[PDB]
């Protein structure tokens, strides 16, 4: 019944918000940004990913809807003018909820803080050289010196991953991955190269060698910590739940997003 | 109590073959290579590879172990000198089983037949130029131009996939995973590039469109199937079984076989 | 002068052939296939290569042109509604020529095989596995182990090389590159895995380390040599020269083929 | 008979300095650091780097010589036992010298300012996307969205530009070769992702298409320049020299440092 509505912001957003509004209007649905249980995000990828976090804490109590009012999103993938046959099917309700795995990083001092994430979660170097022991399960792996470290969801494999050379995977796998950002290679330096696709409570953790600086992202948020002990990866236990209408195949929509449309 | 032993048939490999029979000899151990219940190769990941072959229309009957008799294999992951002890544990038993995904391929003619691979299955033109349409639950994802696919379990991974920029996948995730070898891309041309990692219950399949004779290779057995109407790849529902007597975890093997031993 | 016409043998192709050859006759242009000046190609890069192959001991008396029925191509690029303003321009002649370099490859035996390629001479193995040793100049670089070896001339860098991870040169750049096909890279194999760009004069040798028998590929005719001893490969001191009518740019054509036209 | 020498500033490399000049004290030689013939570095790539730098107004006046007191390096390639064998040969002289192709890169602003690069240039966005026009030789080649571009010299090409992709390119070779970071590729966004090589005098610009402001990096030396109008590629006119003793073949040092020493 409780719902909101977040806007790119744009004339073309704005507007199609405000019809939702008043098209929600003429059903037993109430306008929440406090606690809503349907979250409805009006722009690109970008703008539902602002609306993921602005809804964090609540994410098991929420579905979410993406429409984008540019290009198909990965995430905002229905047409703004399906916008009134959306504001009929939630109203009633009675709709599937599909659920994505989220990715969960810890970032220690010398104290903790973590973050969910919905695409990606990288570490790169405050502005030396990075350098990173990579240990899992504690293991140590190997030694990564190179330009950073991009760890990935599933449905994030589409995004940043998918630049690096990462592996395209299907969201209902329970896994993350991690790829390379231009890695060193020589006599002296050796890393596996290869994408890393780890299940669920496998522990991937950074640690410093040198310097203790890096500038850590989360999707499109960057944050510069300083004083890092250690950077834990792993998938969260925590999920992301999309009301769906109808079926939009995941392979379907990466076909219509890469080879054609 | 039934076990049996494949060989790489050199002299360092037939000997050890020898000691452990005799080893077993010690034990309430019988000798069968018709009904084993334990399958011990010894040579390579090859000589895994052949072992388990052999024996795959009693997968769920058997535990494999694999000696290494030069470097490390995946498969063949414990040392000569350990035969003595391996003997011990096994002849007592009461060892873990690990259980690994394996890989269906279905070949359709106009007939059918099917394939179990433990590393990867690849599809080639039989001389002319390789294309085909490749559908993913019925769905039509892309038509690949090149030289060929290569559809991999988990624990394959590491192997040919590995060499075609795949993904490294911990073999407790129940996927398969398609990486393209060669592809052309221009205007004319478009496949997604990317390696692609399907759950289980994915159906991809491969439509010839103009040539249809394939060379297709299972492990390392290729063999040049003629008038091929449809290639179809799953997750098994079948597994592989390893007997375990100690820790030996996946990542750990990837760095030794990689990174350094 | 003299000159002559290849066809893809389509309609389209043969029909524009003889029209052409209509309109020469209105010139003080002769016909002759044996020994021409100008040769023609009608159809696609594959019947540019097959004009270029059946000229390739005139080369140096003969100016190429490829006009393209189908979409564009690297070598065919000039439009079927440009004939007639060629056939001008050709007539009256005084056109300038471009030169590509081209790569020589030579194989020995147990005698000697030499192949002129305009895009790539690549190596493969004849069913066992490819191995063979790479020796620059002389000088032992790395035992290849894996699928095989594409060496590429400046204007074949964006044919096979391209799809094999290759780096795009200005045919200006009197070179020729290397590119690997999947090789194995663990704790016993190593390979530089980057492509490789050679000038003028040095010598790559590929030398077999088991087996002999290797499926060698010049542009596209594949062959099967057996006994092989060693395959060198260096830049022609040959040249393909193109008759050019108007600014046609390297990287213009690279930007229409594969970014957008 | 002028020269220097630059140190890492670690003890092994002080005192080799110390040791050296001692040496060189015994012949006609005149240390200075103002206008030396001879630039001797003791350290690794980055110190000779540094030298470099230091000296770029007077590269034509100016042979270098690297040695290296840790790992090989591709410019410090001699060994610190050769120490006191070097000394005698430069003394007397009559040593062959030996160039390699440099980048100038120029920026615009809103004045203009150029820099001399021995290993490569690189542009990354100050924060914001990095999405840059790329033009060659005035024509408008791709759209670049991602994380930043790399132009490398023909030495470089084994430094970054190799962990990006690039390929590898004797020194011999006038040319640069541009590589991409992490493109974005989709429907809406496209690049060519292959590594470009580019021959002497043509010029590759990036022009801004939103954000003006970019990090670029020449050498290890990064710098924030604001209000950028253009960024322009080019081979120097400009070479290095070194000073050779003995034959140590460019693809020789290539498999040293990558493939086994
Ligand atoms: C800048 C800016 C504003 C947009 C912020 N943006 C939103 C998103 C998204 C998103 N999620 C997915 C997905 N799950 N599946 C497939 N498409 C997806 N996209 C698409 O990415 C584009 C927007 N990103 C950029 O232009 N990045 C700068 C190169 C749009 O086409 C979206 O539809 C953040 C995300 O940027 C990704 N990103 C960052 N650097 C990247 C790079 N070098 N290459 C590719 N992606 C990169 C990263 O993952 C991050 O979370
Ligand atoms: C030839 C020959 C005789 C050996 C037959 N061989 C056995 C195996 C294996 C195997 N399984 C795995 C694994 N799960 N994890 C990691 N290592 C693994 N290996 C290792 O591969 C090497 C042997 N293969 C080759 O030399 N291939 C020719 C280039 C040895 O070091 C093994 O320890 C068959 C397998 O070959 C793989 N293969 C084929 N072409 C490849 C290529 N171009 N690059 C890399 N691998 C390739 C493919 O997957 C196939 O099933
Ligand atoms: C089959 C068939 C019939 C065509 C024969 N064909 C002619 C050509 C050409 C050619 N030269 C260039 C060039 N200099 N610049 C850019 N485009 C170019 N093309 C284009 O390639 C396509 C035709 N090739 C294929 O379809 N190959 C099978 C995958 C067409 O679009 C041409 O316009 C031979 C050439 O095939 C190339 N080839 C082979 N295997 C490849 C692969 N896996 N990926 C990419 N290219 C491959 C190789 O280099 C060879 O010489
Ligand atoms: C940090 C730091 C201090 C060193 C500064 N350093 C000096 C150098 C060099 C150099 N020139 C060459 C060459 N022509 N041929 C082959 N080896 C070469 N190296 C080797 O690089 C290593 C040092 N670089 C790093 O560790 N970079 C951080 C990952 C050492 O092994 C050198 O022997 C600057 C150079 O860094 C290169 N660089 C930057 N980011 C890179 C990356 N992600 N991957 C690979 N290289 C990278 C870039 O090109 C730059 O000019």
């Amino acid at each position: 019944m409780k719902y909101m509505i977040t806007s790119k912001g744009d004339e073309k957003s704005d507007l199609l918000r405000l019809n939702m509004i008043a098209g929600f209007g003429e059903y037993d649905m109430e306008y929440d940004d406090v606690e809503p249980e349907i979250v409805i995000s009006i722009g690109g990828d970008g703008t539902f990913l602002s609306a993921f976090h602005q809804y964090e804490e609540r994410l098991d109590e929420i579905a979410f809807i993406g429409i984008h009012t540019g290009h198909l999103g990965f995430y905002a993938d229905w047409r703004p003018a399906e916008a009134d046959k959306l504001v009929k099917l939630l109203a009633k309700g009675e709709y599937q909820k599909v659920s994505y795995p989220l990715l969960k990083t810890t970032v220690k001092y010398g104290k903790e803080a973590t973050y969910l994430a919905l695409n990606e979660s990288t570490v790169k170097s405050s502005g030396g050289p990075f350098v990173v022991d990579v240990v899992i399960n504690d293991i140590h792996f190997e030694r990564f010196r190179g330009d950073g470290l991009c760890m990935s969801t599933p449905s994030g494999t589409t995004a940043y991953n998918k630049s690096l050379g990462g592996a395209l995977m299907h969201p209902s796998i329970e896994a993350m991955q991690l790829t390379e950002m231009a890695s060193i290679n020589n006599r002296v330096y050796r890393t596996i190269g290869s994408p890393l696709v780890f299940p669920k409570h496998h522990v991937v953790s950074l640690q410093p060698v040198n310097d203790k600086d890096f500038q850590i992202s989360v999707d499109h948020l960057s944050i510069l910590h300083r004083d890092v002990q250690e950077i834990r990866y792993e998938v969260s236990a925590k999920k992301i739940h999309f009301a769906r209408f109808r079926s939009f195949p995941f392979w379907r929509r990466v076909h219509d997003s890469f080879i054609e449309d």
